[PDB]
């Protein structure tokens, strides 16, 4: 076997992302991700085996982030349903704000997927969501706190905001030649994207 | 006749595979026309893609006239009528975005901004016009012209997405067509809700 090299995965796996947020594309060049790791395309082999390995191991890395949250969110605490919300909401929207490939890269991979991967797919990364939401939401709504509304297409909703992000960023840049989606524009994007999804479920 | 039937195919091999990069032997075959007329009619690929991006663009950028239009309809109705008619849009042609979004990323200057003036800034302008004077009104929340543009257009990711997800995770049943149907109506009614004061 091979002696451990701490680091290097995740310097791989956070350079990969770095390239594809700045590409406005779904895909990596594999020579791009060594040069700018520094990190020799055997490593990327060892760790991922192919393109599609490093993808799946990034799509992995980047849920986390999501599926965490929603512990917080169904946790037993003082916190209003409507401020628990809106700390979740804030959390996914930052999530796709960092990595506004994040839907089209789930969508890649569910396009691409075997049957066993597609169910891999929703058991890791969907129902958990799903199920969190439905019973969330479902107790809003009874306590009068959200307007009725369906929990899933409400997560579906949410997960837009990813490709929304992903738009602005390409358009901005192609059409306009602007950067938008910088870190001095975050606070106000973030802001204003959660306030229009609480604005959408919440009972007026 | 065959050039409207070519984009027709093209937009349903799209619509039912997922992906904007077709087969030019499957369009000849389900069109029933040979492929030298493909040829004849688009030059290529990216020509079939830019005329069916124009085709498809048209119900979008007619609204946008009766949305302005100083017609009676209270602000909220009249866009209400706007959205109902993107989202019917984007429901049929659940790629538009991403064939937007493909046309964007592989233009030169020129085609960036024939693309600006034809599709993303006639929205864009009747949205910071129509948001402005909604909120001044006091009928709309304060929101950003800007951002409410990617959140309308972008119906059509969150419908291939849907779309997408449903084939190949959900059960291929009446409630799965029903709740991909379903999400049309809750769609609109998110845009609104997201917007009135």
């Amino acid at each position: 076997d091979n002696l451990e090299t701490p680091g290097a995965r995740d310097l791989l796996l956070q350079t990969a992302s770095n390239i594809m947020r700045e590409g406005d594309v779904v895909d990596i060049s594999l020579s791009e991700l060594s040069l700018r790791s520094g990190l020799n395309s055997a490593l990327v082999k060892y760790y991922f085996g192919n393109k599609a390995g490093l993808l799946k191991a990034l799509l992995d890395r980047d849920m986390e982030n999501i599926v965490k949250s929603v512990d917080a969110l169904l946790a037993k605490d003082d916190m209003s349903p409507e401020a628990k919300l809106r700390r979740h909401i804030s959390k996914c929207i930052d999530t796709y704000y960092d990595y506004p490939y994040l839907n089209r890269l789930l969508m890649r991979l569910v396009r691409d997927s075997d049957e066993a991967e597609a169910k891999r797919i929703a058991d890791q990364y969907l129902l958990p969501l799903h199920r969190a939401y439905n019973r969330f939401i479902g107790e809003g709504v009874k306590a009068g706190v959200f307007r009725p509304i369906n929990p899933q297409l409400f997560y579906f909703t949410v997960t837009g905001a990813a490709d929304r992000f992903f738009s602005a960023r390409l358009v901005l840049k192609h059409c306009f030649d602007q950067d938008t989606l910088t870190e001095q524009l975050r606070d106000s994007y973030r802001e204003h994207t959660v306030d229009f999804i609480m604005a959408g479920i919440l009972a007026h």
